C-alpha cells in the first residue's frame, strides 16, 4: 500500500466540500453518474477505431448498488477504466485548475451544485460519504484500489478483490446521517430528477 498527499488545492476543496454547511448534498449522484457516463463514451469512442478494446467486455452500463448491511452505495461502470498514472498524479494535476476556479466562483457567489462545471465533481462525494474506495480496471493495466478519507492523503493498491473486467467501481463509505441514500425510493428519485437522460442503462439494485 502506498500513501500519497493531496495536491494542496485538492485538499482545501475536501475540507471545503465536508466543513461547508450545504443541504442539497444528493447532487452527488449525477456526479459520479457523469463522471461514468464520461468513462463510458471513452471506451465507446476507442472502440470504434479498435474493436479489441471490447474484449474485456461489450456491455456499456452503470449499476447503483446500495448494501444497508456494508452502509455502502456502490457506483459501477464498464467505462474505460483508470491507470495507476490516472490514479496517482494525471486527474489530481488536471483536478488543481479546476479546483482553482471553483473555489474562485465559490467566492464569487456560485453554489457547490455548480461543482461539476469545474471537472471536480468526484469529490462531490465527500459530501456523503466519510470514505470513498475506487476500484478500477483499464486495458492494459492492472486492477486498483485508490482509497481516501479525506484529512490530506490518499493511498492506492494493486486490487486483489474480484477481477472486473473493464470500467471502475466507485464505493461510498456513508455518513451515519446518510443513509436515505441506501432507500430504494430515494435513488429512483435522484436519477430521475438529475440523471434521466445518460446515454447508457442505469440499474438500481435493490436488496
Ligand atoms: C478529476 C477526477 C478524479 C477522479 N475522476 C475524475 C474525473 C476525470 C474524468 N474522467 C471521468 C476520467 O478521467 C476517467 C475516464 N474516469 C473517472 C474519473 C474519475 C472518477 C471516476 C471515473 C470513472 N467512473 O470512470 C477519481 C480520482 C480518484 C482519480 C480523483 C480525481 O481527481
Amino acid at each position: 500500500v502506498e500513501t500519497f498527499a493531496f495536491q494542496a488545492e485538492i485538499a482545501q476543496l475536501m475540507s471545503l466540500i465536508i466543513n461547508t454547511f450545504y443541504s442539497n448534498k444528493e447532487i452527488f449522484l449525477r456526479e459520479l453518474i457523469s463522471n461514468s457516463s464520461d468513462a463510458l463514451d471513452k471506451i465507446r469512442y476507442e472502440s470504434l477505431t479498435d474493436p479489441s478494446k471490447l474484449d474485456s467486455g461489450k456491455e456499456l452500463h452503470i449499476n447503483l448498488i446500495p448494501n444497508k448491511q456494508d452502509r455502502t452505495l456502490t457506483i459501477v461502470d464498464t467505462g474505460i477504466g483508470m491507470t495507476k498514472a490516472d490514479l496517482i498524479n494525471n486527474l489530481g494535476t488536471i483536478a488543481k485548475s479546476g479546483t482553482k476556479a471553483f473555489m474562485e466562483a465559490l467566492q464569487a457567489g456560485a453554489d457547490i451544485s455548480m461543482i461539476g462545471q469545474f471537472g471536480v465533481g468526484f469529490y462531490s462525494a465527500y459530501l456523503v460519504a466519510e470514505k470513498v474506495t475506487v476500484i478500477t480496471k483499464h486495458n492494459d493495466d492492472e486492477q486498483y484500489a485508490w482509497e481516501s478519507s479525506a484529512g490530506g492523503s490518499f493511498t492506492v493498491r494493486t486490487d486483489t478483490g474480484e477481477p472486473m473486467g473493464r470500467g471502475t467501481k466507485v464505493i461510498l463509505h456513508l455518513k451515519e446521517d446518510q443513509t436515505e441514500y441506501l432507500e430504494e425510493r430515494r435513488i429512483k428519485e435522484i436519477v430521475k430528477k438529475h440523471s434521466q437522460f445518460i446515454g447508457y442503462p442505469i440499474t438500481l439494485f435493490v436488496e
